[PDB]
């Protein structure tokens, strides 16, 4: 225990058993149990989904309401004009929006963007009849709601909190625990409380990352089946997941940050090209008209959508969608808010709140109205039988089918194939990075994490994906999200309370 | 006419014939006529209800709209930051809310809270079908509307006006007339104009107080019938009303202010216990879910509910409920606003407007969603046949039946019995006090009113209750409220105009 | 080319070939082609209507949304407190409102005010059933929308822009082109760009003026047929149009500005008398109740109405009405905004925005609810068969029939006859004035335009009316409006961008 041991900040690199082992053990144990009996796992998975959504769905809904309220408080309250770092923004306002407008590009987004409208239209909210005109007229509006300005505004409290911690308090924050000192004290932060918090967070994050794989993988393999004729099987999925891991491993080992960043740029520009293409050849005039109509419908129904539980009719719509999506929002809040904070030094509180909500919803509104308007038309015109395609082949095939129904079919599918593939590479890279940084001992800033830790995490995330795929269907992915959401409900609130308490003292 | 007669402020105690005799004569004459022929009275009662609501319902609706607008003007306008008395508030912000949150406890509230949803659900607005899902889905929302933030916000103009008169102008105000000097001048105030105004007010108030009895009494006697087996009759009602009068008389004569105040505290805490109990054992999960859903529905329909007259379909919904309840709101505005003003010295205008609307609706929202969600479930599950119970026994019995349907039935009914009983004691005490103070000569501050005047008024109010009960049903109570509302429509407006005019001069 | 030619501002009077000839040629050519084959013109007219509304209707809708947003920016933004001229307003606030509240009086307003509800009720939006209760309950609300605070608020940007140009920049502005210097530069303004802009504007205006005639004329002749027995024919219409032209010619030639102004005053006061009469004897109680109900319905549906395209059901409602009316709004924006600017010197930006929206909607709300509530009742009670009347005689006859159905039938029709007649005289006078001023060389301020130019334009406008009448029905009038609207979509936006750019520099 010597010598010269406590004569400075820690300054050495490696794993921190505090937070490295428990996640590994917990996710490992869960994977093993899931695989023991896939049919009984699915039975429990379904019971967990139904229980949380039906019994605690209301709390997820009130969380979004409160956070939405917070956005107004930030935009109009005492902090509106506070600068987040006295320096000038490190980006032009345009590159700043472009960076948000770019982070919207993802594989999960192409998944839900392409298919969620089919579900809204066939099993409508508010007791409407499946496939009726009124079901069709509310379909996109409900996307504009679940992926619009309201959900994005709920990230504002956390984004401002983190930019305040980074740039006014000048704290290095990696783990949630590090922001809670104003709230519970250093004893609790550094003790067991802060350890549990950080471990619950990491588990939720790990599961969430697996779900991203679980959704992105089948899209890529359906593209592969369509383009090359290689049949989509669970083995093809395990093969592609392996390639991503190896690719990641080669990128990390040889430190190709430069190349990965360029890939990130290509995915962003390909996204624009692909959406623009779908718009131009998918029925531009209908899409513009349908979007316009859906805005007014969204504005009218919004308060109804925000507080919807269907307690009389019990059709289950809010439970299946709103609660699940809100859990998705809650799971990714800290992660997304940190990234928004980082690109926002020098901006004012109100500037951050207005800009992020503007640029981010532009991104998501565009994706869901173009892909959703395409899908809706294909259903309307009987070009596809989506129910039949799903019952036979699975959801990912039905999605690929909405893409291949467009002109220049083979070229279009090349575009999408490339998009979903690079997106997943940059997602794996980013995922492995975050997990490594969060489970290793405090290391000098600007330094990359221990390589073997980083690769090891990518492998565990890949395992989770293949199991989710083995389990089959949407339900396992949805329940992993709902599960992770439950703890992070409390973690998110704790970080914002911590910010609010600190700000009383150091922001006046 | 001497001597030394006008060498100071009046400083002596007794009745003021200006305002003591006319009310007595008017209410006496009305009681006598009503009793002459109960069946013809009821016929006229019904015709007065239908006429005012159908022909002048729109004016009651626009009154609430304007007053609601005024709330925004107060919160965002030139007066927002004005303090109501330069002193520090005489209560902590918590005890201040608790005092509003406490004034919500009443017998009339348990009456309407328990039953109004049955009516909304069986004879729905907007042409919906009775007992349909959509009727059930709007039922609580319509309670959240009639007893929510909008009606409470309409008291803000009067509450601010009175706190301005009490604490900035330092005027002793008892009667409405005393605030009108800036508006019509001292001649009119002290002359016939101010006398008519104060007499119309007192008559409306007297009728309104009778209706409180008329509603509270049958609840207590249904509790008595349930608990002790004593059949509910008109004679049992006259007996209980007598006991309240005697109780009041003993409390006043021996000056037991201390004890009455403690009773007030018990009723407040019993209310919390009873509502909490109903919530915990009445279907907590359904109640939370139904409340959440109803908020969104309320937010969506609010503008429609605010301006509703049903002029095409003529189903009569707004006339039966909204207009009647708005008359109820209008009748009690001055009284409630004076009480809100008194507990608000030292608060700013905006503080008063935000706090009262927050604390008061918390109180009323809780009462109507718990009691209404209980009742709705009992109807849903066919535990009770409310229509049958009402046709056979009357509304009060159906209400008691929703309470007795809960676990620990006998204990629960003891809780409610005690609640409605003490509530009525403190209501009678407060009622008799106000009437005495308003009909007697200006007396030195902090002094209790002439005892025989005070008891005499409690007796006249008791008479009005027993007649209302003799008349039977809801209609007589509703028409007395609508009748009183008509004059006070103009009185309320006069006080706020008076405040607005004065404030131009003395508040800048 | 001499001498002393460029030693001052131009200072001489006559036509400016830049902008005098092209309009004349273009409208002349169009008139001639239209008349060549009335049945084929109507076929093309119908195809132009369907194409613009269906394909580009969305752009008209987003234009109103953006302009509406601008109103909030003006009321709450950096310019809210800027004064439009440092002088004191040249009118009392009352005479200022009265002047807006007066400009609402017109023949076109009596036309649409009287009949549009019949169309809303018989061919309802949102897939409702014709003549159903819900169709009737939304009917007036849709008038309150198309002629309410939202459309009036969209004039605020242009009204503020022109008052800024007139009173802060002290520029003489007659033609749109003259405001674009900050936007495109003097070269473009004085060159071809500014010439095209001003010519497109003048053509749109000329067509629009013809439509006013095309609507006002048949109302007057139906009144003439009703009162005097003279059969309504195309020849009677050509005769009345001639009388207006001659009347105008006599008024202009002998410079009877005084008398025309008095006529303007009479029309204003007659309007009040006629509306007040219709209200008092047309079912006051129903009208008050129906208006109240319609406000709440309007507030609830507004966001839905604002963004409505009906892309699924394709019932065509928004295309037939909203898009057409928005084109009407767009066509008259510059003209109306100049007039609002002129009567608003010395007012602040926010004052102009609040006052104009308040006074103007008071005017239009009153007209459409009184005339629309009258018409609705006549349909409800089966006093008239409007469809039958229209198929047989045309729309103008059905309108006159709603007026003649009121008590004192002969006197009422005298009132309306006089109203529509003087209204059209003052409209022709104002129209001819504007066209003259816009097509003639810059002349010294306060000077009347060349008389023969002024009369000549009134004649061309009269021709356009008679052709529109020869074409028959509503469609030609609607398509001329939609046609003119398309160019002025861009002209309106250009003036506001020009104002915004200039204001950055000279308003701080
Ligand atoms: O004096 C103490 C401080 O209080 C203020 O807080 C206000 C802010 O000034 C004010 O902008 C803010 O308004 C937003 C309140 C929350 C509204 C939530 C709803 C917004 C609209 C509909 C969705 C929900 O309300 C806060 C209090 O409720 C501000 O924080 C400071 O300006 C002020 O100094
Ligand atoms: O200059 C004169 C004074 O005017 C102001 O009054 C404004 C206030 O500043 C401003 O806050 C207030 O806004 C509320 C207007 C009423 C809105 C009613 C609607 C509110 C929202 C929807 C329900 C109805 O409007 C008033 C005028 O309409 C304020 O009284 C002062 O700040 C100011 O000095
Ligand atoms: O610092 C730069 C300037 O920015 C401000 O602009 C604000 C204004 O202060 C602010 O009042 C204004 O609010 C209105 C924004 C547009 C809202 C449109 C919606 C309004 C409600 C629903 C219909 C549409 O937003 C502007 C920016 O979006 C103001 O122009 C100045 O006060 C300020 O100095």
């Amino acid at each position: 225990a010597a010598r010269g041991s406590h004569m400075k900040d820690n300054k050495k690199a490696g794993i921190e058993p505090k937070v490295f082992f428990p996640p590994l053990i917990i996710v490992g144990i869960l994977c093993w149990l899931t695989v023991r009996d896939l049919d009984a796992s699915n039975e429990v998975i379904n019971a967990v989904f139904s229980y949380v959504t039906n019994v605690w769905g209301w709390a997820f809904e009130w969380y979004m309401v409160i956070m939405f309220g917070g956005w107004f408080w930030l935009v109009f309250g005492r902090y509106a004009k506070k600068r987040l770092g006295d320096e000038k923004p490190e980006f032009s306002t345009a590159s700043w929006i472009f960076m948000m407008f770019a982070s919207c590009t993802s594989a999960a987004v192409l998944f839900w963007g392409s298919i969620e409208i089919y579900y809204y239209i066939s099993s409508p909210p508010f007791g409407m009849e499946g496939y009726s005109a009124p079901a069709k007229e509310i379909g996109l509006a409900y996307s504009l709601f679940h992926w619009g300005p309201l959900p994005w505004a709920t990230y504002s409290f956390l984004s401002v909190a983190f930019a305040y911690f980074f740039f006014v308090r000048k704290m290095e924050v990696i783990r949630p625990s590090s922001t809670l000192v104003p709230l519970v004290g250093e004893k609790h932060v550094n003790g067991l409380f802060g350890t549990v918090v950080d471990n619950f967070y990491l588990v939720a994050l790990i599961l969430a990352m697996g779900t991203s794989l679980g959704l992105a993988t089948p899209l890529v393999t359906e593209c592969i089946q369509y383009l090359f004729g290689i049949p989509h099987t669970l083995q093809l999925d395990a093969i592609i997941i392996s390639c991503w891991i190896l690719l990641n491993a080669i990128c990390v080992a040889f430190g190709l940050q430069k190349g990965v960043k360029i890939a990130s740029d290509v995915r962003t520009y390909l996204s624009f090209l692909m959406l623009g293409w779908v718009f131009i050849v998918g029925g531009a005039s209908f899409i513009v008209n349908y979007f316009t109509d859906s805005v007014g419908t969204l504005l009218m129904y919004m308060p109804r959508m925000l507080f919807y539980t269907d307690p009389i009719g019990k059709g289950g719509f809010p439970q299946a969608w709103t609660v699940f999506y809100w859990a998705w929002w809650v799971i990714y809040a800290i992660q997304m808010s940190i990234f928004l904070a980082r690109i926002s030094k020098g901006r004012t509180v109100r500037e951050l709140c207005l800009g992020m909500v503007s640029g981010l919803t532009a991104g998501t509104w565009l994706i869901w109205t173009i892909l959703g308007g395409n899908t809706l038309q294909l259903i309307d015109q009987n070009i596809l039988n989506i129910p039949q395609l799903i019952d036979q082949y699975g959801v990912p095939r039905a999605i690929i089918e909405t893409w291949a129904a467009l002109p220049l079919s083979t070229a279009t599918m090349w575009g999408f194939f490339i998009l979903c593939f690079i997106a997943t590479v940059t997602l794996i890279n980013a995922c492995s990075y975050t997990l490594a940084m969060s489970t290793c001992r405090s290391m000098k800033e600007g330094a990359d994490p221990p390589l073997l830790v980083r690769i090891g995490w990518s492998v565990l995330v890949g395992i989770i994906g293949i199991i989710l795929l083995a389990l089959g269907g949407l339900k396992p992915i949805q329940t992993a999200i709902i599960a992770g959401g439950c703890p992070l409900f409390f973690v998110n609130i704790m970080v914002t309370l911590s910010f609010i308490k600190d700000a009383k003292v150091h922001w006046k």
